[PDB]
């Protein structure tokens, strides 16, 4: 295959791009990095920002999960129908990235002490996405416009992991709830989500979710 | 156009996009929001993610600083020559964003106790950008390719604020040092950087830098 994903054995910041690749019927290779191989130091020192994921598209070596998403969004036509839609797609993805950073902080730095406050603040953090859906064809299609974008796969992942963290958190958000059901039912994506390559990886690397 | 920037009276997350507009000879309106006006709650409630900056481009309203940069990048041709370069531009911008988030965390949440460790870690955080320069025309043009991109304005701002936090932090990095001097001397940008509109705003909102 022309694509390779280089990452720890976790869903994490590769879950959305994997969903995108599977739903778009693309082939790729998974190169798995163990904690031990990481600790040896050589791979880390060779990574641009000392971190994973690393992604290869032929001889193009990328880092940064959102860079990978935008690159696939460009090359596979998942980035809006025009320049204005592309901006809206970026606006959604940046909002998803902001919440994901908060989620990552909770999971890895403050799970015990922070979980109650986080879950209390969650409706206010999810509401913008419900608002975006409500303003786009009554929430019946995608997060921007009438075709899927890379921001849909990232938002979907963000919602899926939040359902595990805070079961029922989308009960307050009918359009988000229906949206998760709808996208999750896309045949190639449904198959991927049920498959061992997805199900047998943990969401995060520290046993918390 | 026309362009409107809605923000607090600080450089912060609008510095790069202002540098971009000035350097590109664009006109814009600053809509300054005071802390007092923000605390009233009304503008905040109307903001997609309850935050500034907000940006207007004719009938298009955007939020998210990097969405604004990418939109200006796309519409003004500051996004590399092709898709491969666009990906590289995103990779640089996402690395700038990661370090900006670290800088913001330090400034706003942990300056006194955290500055020493931050400054000790700083060389390892800047080196990737020196490495990128070294791999592109010997560092003699821009961060990606042969034309300026939105990532250059964001990296330039990141470098400038880091020189204030940690004077001498570029001294070990000749390509970054030369790059800052070169970009800063571009006539319109030089004029902007010297102007009261830039000089008489604080970098951050809490008196720290
Ligand atoms: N802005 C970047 C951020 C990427 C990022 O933050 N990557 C981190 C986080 S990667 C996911 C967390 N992680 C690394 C911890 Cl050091 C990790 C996750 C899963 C496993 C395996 C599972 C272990 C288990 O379940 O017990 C091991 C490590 C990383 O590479 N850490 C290594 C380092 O900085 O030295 C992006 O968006 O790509
Ligand atoms: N991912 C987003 C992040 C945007 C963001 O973090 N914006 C914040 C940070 S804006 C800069 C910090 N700030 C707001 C703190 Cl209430 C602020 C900064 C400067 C001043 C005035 C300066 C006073 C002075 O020292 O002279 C007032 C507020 C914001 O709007 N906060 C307000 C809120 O959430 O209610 C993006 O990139 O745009
Ligand atoms: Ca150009
Ligand atoms: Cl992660
Ligand atoms: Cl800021």
């Amino acid at each position: 295959p022309p694509y390779t994903v280089v990452y720890f054995p976790v869903r994490g910041r590769c879950a959305a791009l994997r969903m995108l690749l599977a739903d778009q019927g693309q082939s790729w290779k998974e190169e798995v990095v163990t904690v031990e191989t990481w600790q040896e130091g050589s791979l880390k020192a060779s990574c641009l920002y000392g971190q994973l994921p690393k992604f290869q598209d032929g001889d193009l070596t990328l880092y940064q999960s959102n860079t990978i998403l935008r690159h696939l969004g460009r090359t596979l036509g998942l980035y809006g129908k025009d320049q204005q839609e592309a901006a809206l797609v970026d606006m959604v993805n940046d909002g998803v990235e902001d919440l994901r950073c908060k989620y990552i902080s909770l999971i890895y730095t403050n799970y015990e002490a922070g979980k109650d406050d986080y879950v209390k603040a969650l409706p206010g953090q999810l509401k913008p996405f419900e608002t975006l859906l409500s303003q786009n064809q009554g929430g019946k299609t995608f997060i921007v416009g009438d075709q899927i974008s890379f921001a849909d796969y990232n938002l979907l992942d963000l919602l899926l992991i939040h359902e595990v963290l805070a079961p029922g958190c989308l009960d307050a958000f009918p359009l988000l709830s229906a949206y998760v059901g709808r996208l999750s039912a896309r045949p190639k994506l449904k198959a991927f989500l049920a498959s061992p390559e997805y199900v047998n990886l943990p969401i995060n690397g520290n046993g918390k979710q």
